[PDB]
Formats: C-alpha cells, structure tokens, sequence
C-alpha cells in the first residue's frame, strides 16, 4: 500500500453470458470539502413569497455521497440496445463497488497565485450506511451520479437530509443526525475501499409490449353462450313500451361480451397539446394539476400511477404532470423550451391500462324508475377492483433503477412511481468526507472549536460491477418485431456520441419495450 | 352461504366500552344549542356500534324488473349499461365484480349487466323473451357483499361549522379499502370452470 | 412514529434531474398567450418534486370541535355520520381505516 | 507503516447489550507547539490586587494532554436517554485508547504570506503516566475535554501543575518534574499508540 | 515497488544464435495531455478549398499510442547490415513490451515563472488493444514511431480514428468508440507494465 503503487486498475466493460450481463464503470471523481466543515440547520418557512407547500425543516452536511442510480451508468447505448431489443425482462443481482487510486491535495493561495500540492498524510473516510439509519436520499432523482461517457470527470454531491417541519419550525419528533457517529474507513493514498452487495428477489422488468388488448381476447369467430340485456324498449313505429331483450354476445358485438378482467387503476390528468395553439390560454401548470394532499400540502403526483400518455393517434397530447421529462444537453435548468426537453412516453401499455387524460369508465347514479330516467356518473379516480390487471411504468437509459421502499405497515404494489426496482434493503448509501487537516493552532490554549483550516479536495476513482439476470424471448409470432435502430441516413454528428466541442449528448429517450408478447 | 352477516357479529346481549358521539345538539324545547354527547353501543343500536371490517368493493349498476311495467320506457339497456373504457372503446363490465343481485324481498329486480343469463332450451340467439332464459341469482353474499344496485355508503362532502350544514356524499363505486372482506361469484353447472390469468405485472385477487 | 414524512423524503440540498410542466401561460405584460414550460424540482419547490410513493386510503368524516361554540348548531351525529350500507342497513362507520386526527 | 497508509480507522458508535453498554468515539485533534519549547517558573503573589487566597507556585510545560472525562465525550444524547430512563445504575469497567493517523506539519512565513506544508520526518512523543507520579490535572473539570458533537475539531490542552508555596515562593517540599524524565514513545506519520486500561470495582452510580 | 526502486533496467542489444536474432531497444519518452480531457468530432468536407477526394469524419481522442513498426526501432545500421548480406529471408517470431521507470509531473504557471515537481500519487493508464476492437492505426506509416537512435528522447503519438462519412457528415453505420470503455492497468510511479506477443505463421521476406 504505497505511495507510489496503484490500487486499482480501469474497469470498464460488458459481458454477456446467455442469461447474465455483467456490466462494470470506472469514472474518475473530485470531491470538495463542503459546508466548511460544519453541519447547518436549514429551513424554509411561509414568509415572503414562499408557499406552505415547500416548507421544510433539514440539515446540510459536510459529506459527499456516491450515486449509481441512472441506467446509463452502466450500460452504453449499444449495449441497452442488445438488452432491450432482445429480452423480454431483466432484473439486478448483485454488485461490486471499488474506491482506489486516492489522491488528497491541498491548494494554497498567496498573492492571487494559487498552487496546488499533494498532502501525502492526509486521510478521506468512507462508510455504508449498511443498516439503513440514515435518511434515504438515492431514489429521489437527484444529479450527481456517475457520468454517462466514461471519460467525464464528475464532482460529488453534497448529503443533505430532511425531518419534520411545522411551517420552518421542527417538532417534537424531528431528528438531527451526525455521521460521525458511524464508523468510517480511513485512507491515505495508497489505500483503497470496496464492499459487495446482494440484490433481493425483486421481479424482472418488462421489457415487452402486449400484442392483444385486454378488451379482445375473444375469439372472433364465436359466439358467447352468456346473454346479456340488449333490449329495454320495443322498436317498431311510435307506440313504444318497455321490454325486456337479451342477446348472445358474438363478433359484431365484443364490446357487450362479458370478460374476466378489469383494466388497472386510474387517477386522471390534464391533458396538454405540443401543438400549443389547441392549449388553454391560461397558466394552468400547476393549478389544473394532478395532486395529492397530506397535512395540508399539495405535491403534484408526478407522474403518478402508470397510465397510457395518449390514445390511438394523438401523439400530441401529454398529462401535464405524468410522464417523465429529460433535457437535452445543456437545457436550461427554469424555463426551457420544449425544443429543450425530451418527453417519454407509455404508449405500450394502453393495452392494459388506462390511458391518462380520460375517465377510467361510467357507473349509475342513481335508480331508475318508470318516472325517472337513468343517470350515469364519470369515474376519473379508480382504486383498485378486483379483476384488475396493469403495467408498470417503463425505465430508460437515463432513468433511475431502484428505490427503497418505504417502511411502513402497508403498502400496494411497491413499484417505484418514476419507474424500477422497489427494494426494502436497496444498495446502501455510501458517504464520502475529506478529514479535516487544520491550519496551526494558537499557542495558548483556546477553548474553543478551531475554525482554521488547511484547504483540501481529493480526487481518485471509482468502480461499480452489477450482475444482471435475463429473461429470454420464447416467441412465436411469425412476422419480424419493432426493434430500436439507429439512423440510417446521414446526419451532421452521430447520436449518443461527442461533439466537434467534445461534448458528449444523449439524443433521445430509450424504453424498453419493444418485442412483444401476449397477455 | 354465509348464515352471519358483517354487520351483525356481535353478542346481542351486552353493550360495548368504546363510546360514539350520539348528540350534537340539545334536546329539550325550543332554545337547542350545540352540545356534545356520547353513547355506549349496545343491542338497540348495533348500526352505531363500532366494528372491525368494512363490505367488498362496489360497482354500481342499473337496476331493471321482471315486472316490466316498473321499468322506465326507454331502451336503456347499454344506455344505462355499467361500463368500461378502454382505449377509446366501451365494455359493458359484464358481469362486473361480484355483489348481490337484490335486497331482502325484491326477487324481481337484477342488475342490467350483473348476472348470468343461460338459455333456456331452443331458445333464440337474438331478442329471446324473458321466459326464454334462465336469470342467475346471488343472494347468498348480500351476508358481505353490497347489492349490485345501490350505493356502498356514504361519505362526508364539506367541513361543517357554525354557518355550514354539513353535506354528504353517495359512493357508488368503491375500490378496495383496507378491512374488507367479500365473496366471489358462484359457480354453475352450466357455468364454465377456469379462466387464464392474464400474463401482467399486477392483478387484484384475479378470480375470473 | 415516524420522524420523516411522505412528501419530504428528499435531500433539502439539490436538485432533481427530472422536470415537471411549470408554465402553462407567458407572463410579460398584458399580452398574455399559451407556452410551455418546464423546470427541475429542488428546493424551494418540494411540492412539485417527483416522488415514489402515496399516502394511504382515504374514507372522510366530518369533523367536530371540543369547543363546542364552533360547532354547528343540529344535532348532527348520525345525519353526519360516515356509514357504510349492507343489505339495507347503515352502520357508523366507527372507527373506520385509520386516518390522522387532526392537523398541525 | 507508511507515509501512504493510514494507521486508523473512524470509530464512533454505541452498542448495547443487556447489561453492558459500550461506547466509542472518535474525534479530530491539533497540538500546537506550547511554551516555546520551555519549562517556566510560575507564580501569584499577594502584590497589587491579588489576595492570599489565589495564591500559587508552579510550573508550565511544554506539553499537551488527552481527556475524556465528561459523560458527553462518549454518550449522545440519545444514549444518555437510553441510560437514564431504564437503569438503576452503571458504572464503567474497561476503556481502549488509541491515536492515530498523525500529520506533523510546518509552517513557513515570509512575507506576510504564509505556507503549510508536511514535514514527513518529524515525530510526537507520546506516554502515559501509568505510575501516577506526575500531578494529576484531570478531575478538576477544566476545558479541553473532547467535545461532545463528533464533528468537532478540538486543540489539546497545555499541561501545567502546583506545588507547595508560600505567598509567590517556593519552600522546601516544592517539587520540579520534567515529563522529558519519562519513557515516551515517538510516532512518525505512520505511526501509532494505543493502551487498554481496567477500571477498579466502583459502586454503580444510582441513577434513580 | 517503491517511490524510491527502479522498475526497470534498460536493454538495448543484439544477439544473433545461427538462425535467430533476438533484438532489443529502449528508449525515453515523454507524453502531454492531450485534448484538453476531451473526445472531439472532427470532418472535412467539400466546403472552402476542399476536395470531395479528401473528405472524412472522425474523432480525435485524449490518448496516445505506441509505435514500434519501423525497422530501425529495432536494428542498428551494422545489423542490418549483418542481416542483409548473409541471409536469404527473415520473419518476426515473437515479442515482449515493457513499461517502467514512470514518472508523472505536474507544471506550476504563475507570473511567467514556471516550475515542474513531481506528483507521486497520479497515475497513467495502458491498455492493449488484444482483441481488435478499435480501429488500427499502426500500418499506415506515421510519424511518432521510437527513433533509430536510442540516445534520442520521443513524444508520444495522439491516437485518433475515422469512421464512414458522407460529405462532413455522418451515416448511419458511423461509430463511435471510448476508451475508457476498456479496462485498463492504472500506474503511479514505481509500478510496470508488459506484455507478451507471438507472430503467426507468415512468410519469410526475401532477401534476395
């Protein structure tokens, strides 16, 4: 453990096996000393202009944390291809992760000359946070995490977390965490970290789309042997009284035809046009959204239960807060056009669930009678019914992979909302922190805490080895299937590759649904 | 069948300890202000009494007679039909979630789309008379069940106060919630058997 | 009890990579037309942040102060009762799924 | 033992376990250099202000000491919590000590501008006074004890003691120590010390 | 393997063995940084001056590479001389490549006034190429090969490549590759790297 050795080597490859791809990623990191060594209430209460719905009580700290929650942190493009257009699922097994080749600087400034130099005795710490004590904050779809191009260099995020908060006031129950009150490792350079985690049983995704539709699953030759009520008034001329008429559902009828199954949940949204003529003139992004109230805040439900994005030959149309929203390279963080962002769409499960902007169905509102006439009510908020069936939403390249599941007594299919794995022991957090090196202390004893401190980054890389497991095709259907491709005809620059300028740029979305299957 | 009923599982002897909330207003005379009080549940009043389980879930549909002259002149059967929607195209929900084809001493009504009809013999495919099929009855899980034509219950609609009369609303489809219990459909000897599940990531208590 | 609640489980310090529809409507002057705009959750827009999970089942009843002169002036308690309806019989729905009893 | 490794590792943690509770914890430190690297006579006497009572005679070193004695140096809040709430009484049976991951640095001015660099090849001297035959300063609940957050970085205390005086003077019985007079060991980064110590039998405190 | 130990000892001989000749050559080389860090597109197209004949698109890469494929690499004037008029054919057999004696510097720019000192703990990365995947560059007579006289000191090569183009643009089979999609060996100063080749079977050259 010297010095002058390494203690890691670059990783970064795939292989696949039949049914395992064992993806690994080497990127090179830089972390800062934040905070200024210190930990810091934060807040944000009502006055001014903020709302009661973004309030909150928290603190910030001087670690860094590790993020390998993005997709395309381990799969390059090519590679999502040969997963995506070849397998119906495929789920996460285990994992490796690696810390090595760590170099801690100091940077001295005198003069408005800057230099910088190694503190060859300087030490990081690093832990897991194995037992899930502190806040979870991976999941949440935060920046920072591993570079999609391996030869991007990436800074650390800075940990933060947050309690329970009465406008910017704590409660009774709100807790402060140290995490330096966790054992940590301890590295020179030339010492290196790793550890190894194991997946739970978690269901493989799927990367399939139905080729029937819940609705049609009959034979279209046949008749049903069922009757159903087809008749309720007498049809010829004008003296028309009340009967009773049944028929046999049948070819020309299969919306009357009685089935098993029930489409899946729906909580609807407000639909909105890209062609933005057809839109409302008003600013109804927030106020016509789709939300969910608790202890008196609003939060969107973005994007909420899975629905389809739009119907048969509208692609036009969007929920307003239901789908997932990338940006292109370098899009503005407020405000950015949508010639700067890349919608998502989940056309594939219209099959099966409900699509967003529409009612889930009409029941009876009341009885009818001789004097009163029939009334019937729109469902636009659908909880879940026996004989449901549905799909979950579909992950992307640069989508996020698993959540941790909250603990609570219960929970309805803990299918993370933003898409993947749902795991009540997801992999742990791993937090990074430069010890801190003080500046010569005064020469008389002083109570007080030193605030005088030498200034250090570090910098060194990284590693993450997953195993996935595969589920194969089994299909039998004779024509060939949609398979993603890249571009045929000539283009400027190549998609999911480097500028003139060096800056690499992912063009589009990639889901993974493109073979299919049959409900 | 079931030969207790959710709402009556109780000891009809003996009163409960917990306590609900009888009063809201005073009683005597003219000059009646608000006032709270509180009652022990008891054998006289088992509809307050607190309970653990709530009935399965409702899909609300139409209700028609036997006895045609009840029935509103209309042709109302896929009017009034209790349905699905499913990209763009509407299913009757035929026959829909299991509940109880009528209350207590109404044989004659059914839900429109609720129940399975057989034929009777020779009877014709289409338009065949009421005397020409066979109507399926399932009485015997109003015991957990709601009935196929009414409400599941009521909820409240506002927050009361000193100026606002409080303001209730009917439920007429209900999705499951936690503490039900309920009842699948029967089976018949002219009835089929198994069905496939469909191949999906979810499904809810996936009884054809 | 839960130390954390639903809707804040995210790091207070950044940004999410996600973006939510924020502008319906231009907001210069009085020429006022349809847009579309789009911004990333952070911070002081913990509300809009995109989130995994829903907070549970939902059967509302009516509420009823200690002190009594806020209340409404009827005898309410059964007229405004949360019920549930089987074969023809209503029953309070007493003490119903458990929701929280008050607010802050 | 490298200049490349390091020679510890962050502990800090409670565990419990029926009817022990161990604790550890870990903190960041800076020495300075104290005293210019002298012994010096010291003294109050009665002149000017000063009264008989604040009299003393001592010495100053040029050394630096360790202490952990307040129950916050190794209980969190919580712990504490945990301790007080559910026992009759504890009482401490064995301790660890260790130091570790050293940087000796020097520090260069000229200028006005001033540098921090690493001298690789300086050493600290280390020792414990297993014998009692130095002053013992602890317990007199002065400052420089560990603090109680983790995050902390703290400064070590200088070490100095009394003898006997008479008004500003010494007398016969006054004694000198010289803690160069001791064995010590001497760390270079890379280096590390570390001792185990066994509490005698002690009452339980009564926490109740 | 140490900052202060040798990892290498310069061979540069001959020796020839009746129907073998061994050869072997060391030499120093430098290698800057190259790209600023970054992978950048480039392209000529038919624009200004340019000539559809010389059209391409390609990118250019942070990386350098190797070079050995000149024969004066490994001969000496007086051996070739001794290969030349006493053999009728020669062919290649097999080879080894090392790498050592690393040293990775940093520069220091104020004021006009530059300085370079070492950085112990930074590190280069090598890899080869053994399966093929990246485009071959070797082979097409570049500059940047180890020079004939081993006194004389080298600057290692940028590695770029080139993909199909139509114009200044891309198709649709234009690919792009990143290196550091490949594993690699990292080395700080006192670390080595090599490496053991055999030729296949390939027909003698005919001197003669």
């Amino acid at each position: 453990d010297g010095v002058g050795s390494s203690s890691g080597n670059w990783h970064c490859d795939s292989t696949w096996l039949g049914d395992r791809v064992i993806t690994t990623s080497t990127r090179t990191w830089a972390l800062p000393t934040y905070n200024n060594h210190l930990y810091k209430q934060i807040s944000n209460g009502t006055s001014g202009g903020a709302t009661n719905d973004n309030t909150y009580f928290g603190y910030s700290t001087p670690w860094g944390y590790f993020d390998f929650n993005r997709f395309h942190c381990h799969f390059s493009p090519r590679d999502w291809q040969r997963l995506i257009n070849n397998n119906w699922g495929f789920r996460p097994k285990r994992l490796s992760f690696k810390l090595f080749n760590i170099q801690v600087k100091e940077v001295t400034q005198n003069e408005g000359t800057k230099t910088i130099a190694n503190n060859l005795t300087s030490t990081i710490q690093v832990f897991t946070d194995s037992e899930y004590q502190l806040p979870y904050v991976l999941g949440s779809a935060h920046q920072g995490c591993l570079p999609p191009f391996p030869a991007d260099v990436f800074m650390i995020p800075q940990y933060g977390y947050l309690t329970l908060n009465n406008g910017s006031q704590a409660v009774g129950r709100s807790s402060f965490y140290c995490l330096e009150y966790f054992p940590s490792q301890m590295l020179r350079t030339g010492n290196n970290f790793q550890f190894t985690y194991t997946f739970e049983d978690v269901p493989f995704h799927s990367s399939y789309a139905h080729s029937q539709s819940l609705d049609r699953l009959m034979n279209p030759l046949i008749d049903q042997y069922l009757y159903y009520l087809s008749r309720t008034q007498t049809t010829g001329g004008t003296a028309n009284t009340q009967t009773l008429g049944f028929s046999q559902g049948g070819p020309n009828t299969m919306a009357n035809q009685a089935k098993n199954w029930l489409p899946g949940p729906c909580y609807r949204q407000q639909r909105v046009s890209t062609t933005t003529g057809q839109n409302n003139n008003s600013n109804f992004a927030w106020t016509a959204g789709t939300k969910y109230h608790l202890n008196g805040r609003n939060s969107l439900a973005n994007p909420g239960i899975a629905m389809a994005t739009h119907k048969d030959d509208e692609e036009r149309f969007f929920p307003s807060n239901g789908i997932l929203i990338f940006g292109k390279q370098n899009a503005a963080r407020d405000n950015a056009d949508y010639s700067d962002v890349m919608l998502t769409s989940e056309e594939e499960i219209k099959t099966t669930n409900p699509v967003a902007t529409e009612e889930y169905g009409i029941v009876a509102d009341n009885l009818q009678q001789q004097n009163t006439a029939p009334q019937i009510g729109t469902v636009n908020s659908q909880g879940a019914l026996p004989g449901m069936v549905w799909q979950n939403r579909d992950v992307y390249l640069q989508g996020p992979i698993w959540a941790k599941i909250p603990h609570t007594d219960g929970n309805f299919h803990p299918s993370p909302l933003m898409g993947g794995f749902g795991l009540k022991h997801p992999p742990p957090q791993i937090l990074i922190k430069n010890t801190p090196v003080p500046a010569d202390p005064p020469t008389t004893f002083n109570q007080s805490k030193l605030n005088s401190f030498i200034t250090q980054y570090s910098t060194g890389q990284v590693s993450v080895e997953i195993e996935w497991e595969l589920q194969k095709e089994n299909s039998k259907r004779w024509n060939p299937e949609i398979q993603y491709t890249s571009n045929y005809y000539k283009s400027t620059s190549v998609d999911f590759a480097v500028n003139t300028e060096g800056v690499y740029s992912e063009p589009r979305p990639i889901g993974t649904r493109y073979l299919t299957r049959n409900l």
